[PDB]
């Protein structure tokens, strides 16, 4: 099939996800066919730097062969079985001793979904079901944050702070509440980055006592802010954050979908920020994105309130699939056995946090320049000085990202916040390059702003 | 492994789905090992009749060395790749076209998830999103059916109608509705099944009136309603229902997730009972469950609304996966290509439902004998002639089914409804070897019944 071919019948059929389907079906939607370690090939031949690992997930690369031997071998033994018929199978009873093994003392027990947003929904059901059996049916509301992201199923797209999700589907559900991000740029005022830690942690408390503690089953947040745009809150922040929780008997959840299997260098975010959460969320890094699954990882406390309570009457028909089950077992004991993560930690997590800073701080239009392990980013300001924005936020991040993409270079815009979070695997050499493409795009990005006389 | 250290790392490490925890961990989960066409294999080497197609889903059987081979091929070339970045890749734009030539007139367009849940919270966003680019924001409220089963997101255990998954999360959500479900052998009074099924129907206008079709935006149901018990509705009820949605502006949603890819004998459900939907839901089949996926099937009039609204603000990570799209290709290809779907309506379907009525008919305790195509049901009363169900509906189906299990046939208990949907692919022999067995345990179930004086 030619990329004409491919792009007609992709607009005649496919809707996509998060995409203005009527623009993508007249500008053509671009075909990506192959992946080869930190890199992609499309349609029409260009090599592509994936600085965004498929979509924060493929931590381990592209052209796995044991990981397609792994799910070739266990699709032809047994392709599927329930996990509901009070019955069980090798691939799930593996995977879940062998995440026993990586996860945090105290997390011995795994729920499985299919994505994200299951794990978030999932997780929302066990917080609920948590405290009616403690006998606190009224302990219901979970608290977020604006521009927090915690998938795109109702609950998911309710507890996250997507205004633009929200408001399509009268979003948020009842026992919902939001606070405000720790973003600093935006909302420290004069305040040290220290400080407005504390005070960001503070709104958290405000919130609760607005609602009443007695109301409030549980906070929760990404350790670092993904889809935002990678906002990594001041070290004062989560030790606060968990404080206040633990002060008003609120349990504390860390959504782990990006920070997790070793994206700070630490297996998990709430490691690398020092907290200590009662349950957590994964997906994505978890497979390497390889077969869709998920998990909720439960711990001692919330598991023991769960048996307690006899039926849970929640979960998937592919909760445990044996295929996606058998390549997560891959991926992980990958992730341990070849030293991946402890490499994130010790090797090329220092040098490309080192590298991102020496290569994006000097520009005029570029601030906050940021980053944990192997997720970086910046945000394009019209004034460093002021700490003013562009208006209209997002419409130069898209700028700058078509630059990205027109040069096979793909780094996330959100707003106007410039992500990146490759492949854990990418050698310091395919640092240096991915920095290159992106500096020279960013020194283009500057021309054309002060051209149209925008800077 | 032996069985012992399965099921001790099962205990200790796994939370399944919809199962009472504390019990399974002491009684020990039995392990399926393999599976070969309508066969399974535990870590004991008992054969196993399945009876329920893994989850009503393994439609082609187990054993395609071909779909493996499909999964690994693909996911060596590109394991995944995500569809949000203006982006697609070969394996999904070749599913989105064959699904369109298989899918009923005016179904072109296709959203993937990966689970029949995730389609169900899809298809929500979807409706509430059509009337808000219709300029209709008050038209929200979606109406099910008690004991109707769209899963167990937040949002499909809402518009689900089973009262034991609304009592963990507070749900229903705003925005759900429902009616009573057309059980005649119940609510029929001495009414004829024709008769029952206008006034069942006639509910859903009741309900439109009472809320204010103003505020109705759609109507879901199952075609049959599957873990409900195999509720098969009157000829009458599925024209009324449509005439109904479009006497009041409602639109019209078929939930597919186990009537669709040939279950009936039709490629979907609403086509047997003759009814012509907006949207409908799809899992399970899609794939036989080989990987996880979920579609929405978006008909001209919703997705014309939908395009003409620019963003669509939803989706998953993994929705559109290479390697699960490459597989239900595969599958969806082997359903059409080997007839396996026209064998259902023309053959093995009136076969089944010939012999299925022959073997139950005559006992004392069986009522309700039902089926279409490869879906079949009855259920246990304690008494025929006065449409007398047996107290505490449930605790005598946990009965029967533990007798099944124990004989190595997997038939599932909806309450007291006995229910069963095999492999399609089950051939004749295969039809009368798993109704033999059926046969001799319910000759034990009624033996039971009446030594514990239940009868
Ligand atoms: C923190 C966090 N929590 C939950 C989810 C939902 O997982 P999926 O349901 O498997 O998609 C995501 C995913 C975000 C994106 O889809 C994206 O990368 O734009 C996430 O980052
Ligand atoms: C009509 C209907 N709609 C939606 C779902 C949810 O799909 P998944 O999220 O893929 O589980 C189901 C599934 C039912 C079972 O899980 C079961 O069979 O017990 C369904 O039958
Ligand atoms: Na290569
Ligand atoms: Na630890
Ligand atoms: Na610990
Ligand atoms: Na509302
Ligand atoms: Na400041
Ligand atoms: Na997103
Ligand atoms: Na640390
Ligand atoms: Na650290
Ligand atoms: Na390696
Ligand atoms: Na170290
Ligand atoms: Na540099
Ligand atoms: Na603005
Ligand atoms: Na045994
Ligand atoms: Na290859
Ligand atoms: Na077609
Ligand atoms: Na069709
Ligand atoms: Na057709
Ligand atoms: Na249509
Ligand atoms: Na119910
Ligand atoms: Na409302
Ligand atoms: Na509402
Ligand atoms: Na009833
Ligand atoms: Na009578
Ligand atoms: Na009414
Ligand atoms: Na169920
Ligand atoms: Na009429
Ligand atoms: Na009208
Ligand atoms: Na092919
Ligand atoms: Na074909
Ligand atoms: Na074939
Ligand atoms: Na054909
Ligand atoms: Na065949
Ligand atoms: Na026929
Ligand atoms: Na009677
Ligand atoms: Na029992
Ligand atoms: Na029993
Ligand atoms: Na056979
Ligand atoms: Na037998
Ligand atoms: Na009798």
């Amino acid at each position: 099939r030619t990329t004409s071919q491919w792009r007609e019948l992709d607009a005649a059929h496919h809707l996509h996800p998060f995409t203005d389907t009527a623009s993508l079906n007249q500008a053509g939607a671009r075909v990506m066919t192959r992946g080869e370690g930190v890199y992609l090939w499309d349609s029409e031949g260009n090599k592509i730097i994936d600085g965004m690992a498929g979509l924060w997930c493929v931590n381990v690369g592209y052209g796995r062969k044991d990981f397609a031997e792994a799910a070739r071998r266990q699709m032809e033994e047994l392709p599927f079985y329930n996990t509901f018929f009070k019955t069980t199978h090798p691939a799930v009873v593996e995977l879940s001793s062998l995440l026993a093994e990586v996860t945090p003392a105290g997390f011995d027990r795994v729920f499985y979904t299919n994505s994200g947003s299951e794990s978030v929904d999932t997780m929302i059901r066990m917080v609920r079901r948590y405290w009616d059996v403690q006998g606190k049916p009224e302990k219901k509301t979970l608290i977020g944050r604006w521009n927090g992201y915690h998938g795109s199923t109702i609950g998911g797209a309710s507890l996250g702070g997507m205004k633009y999700m929200h408001e399509q589907g009268d979003l948020p559900i009842p026992g919902m509440a939001h606070i405000e991000q720790p973003w600093w740029y935006k909302h420290g005022k004069d305040m040290t980055p220290d400080e407005f830690g504390v005070v960001a942690a503070r709104w958290l408390e405000e919130k609760i006592l607005e609602i009443g503690a007695d109301k409030v089953a549980a906070f929760v947040g990404e350790p670092i802010q993904g889809a935002g745009g990678v906002i990594v809150p001041p070290a004062t922040y989560w030790p606060e954050i968990e404080r206040i929780c633990r002060k008003y008997d609120v349990l504390l959840v860390a959504d782990e979908v990006i920070c997790g299997f070793g994206r700070t260098g630490e297996w998990f975010g709430h490691q690398h920020f020092g907290f200590q959460p009662d349950l957590f969320t994964a997906a994505k890094g978890l497979s390497s994105g390889y077969l869709p699954i998920g998990a909720v990882f439960v711990g001692k406390r919330v598991a023991e309130g769960l048996i307690a309570g006899g039926d849970f009457n929640h979960g998937f028909t592919y909760s445990g699939h044996p295929v996606c089950a058998a390549v997560a077992h891959a991926n992980v004991a990958a992730l341990r056995d070849e030293g991946i993560v402890q490499r994130v930690k010790d090797d090329i997590g220092p040098y490309m946090q080192k590298r991102w800073r020496e290569t994006f701080s000097r520009f005029e239009h570029v601030d906050d320049v940021r980053g944990v392990g192997m997720v970086q980013a910046f945000t394009l300001v019209k004034n460093k000085a002021k700490r003013e924005l562009f208006p209209d936020f997002g419409e130069i991040g898209t700028l700058c990202r078509d630059i990205f993409f027109r040069n096979n270079l793909i780094m996330r815009a959100c707003g106007d916040h410039i992500v990146s979070a490759p492949p854990l695997v990418m050698t310091r050499a395919e640092v240096d390059e991915m920095l290159a493409v992106a500096e020279r795009c960013l020194e283009e990005f500057e021309q054309t702003l002060k051209a149209r006389g925008l800077a």
